[PDB]
């Protein structure tokens, strides 16, 4: 651990492909990517949560942030799944092909995180090396995961 902390130009993150455009989640919260499909089909009940799974005496809910957010995504090339711990919530997001480690630059954060690049349902839009990508620290997306109920 650096501890001293300094500079905030580049940043490591979790990333996957999303209908031609790239997408990344603050690898800090993101635990690891898991390969699976058609999770918890009969136990349906809600709507957002596509599935769930029991493990280590704790069930985790898998949803599609790309759905909560929107993006080009539309369950077209979806295949891989992602896990993320959030305020005692082991959340999950299914994607197409997750590249994993990503060299995302984050000019957003500096004083205490601030950017409306795509703060419609997350932190915001990301861009690097003349390439388009979506980025989020699962903060607003998770917040909605819990308070989803409302209509």
């Amino acid at each position: 651990m650096k501890t001293l902390a300094d500079a905030l130009k580049e940043f490591e993150v979790l990333s996957f492909e999303i209908d031609e455009q790239a997408l990344a989640f603050d690898v800090d919260n993101i635990e690891m990517v898991i390969e699976k499909s058609d999770i918890t089909p009969v136990p349906k009940s809600r709507h957002f949560v596509e599935g769930v799974i029991n493990l280590r005496g704790r069930i985790i809910p898998v949803v599609n942030l790309a759905k909560i957010l929107g993006i080009s995504f539309d369950e077209q090339k979806m295949k891989s799944i992602i896990v993320a711990r959030t305020k005692d919530v082991e959340v999950g997001f299914l994607v197409d092909r997750v590249l994993g480690v990503l060299r995302i630059t984050e000019n957003q954060l500096d004083l205490t995180n601030v950017s409306d690049k795509f703060g419609k349902k997350s932190k915001g839009l990301v861009k690097t090396d003349g390439r388009l990508i979506i980025y989020l620290d699962i903060d607003k997306i998770i917040e909605e995961i819990t308070v989803k109920e409302g209509v």
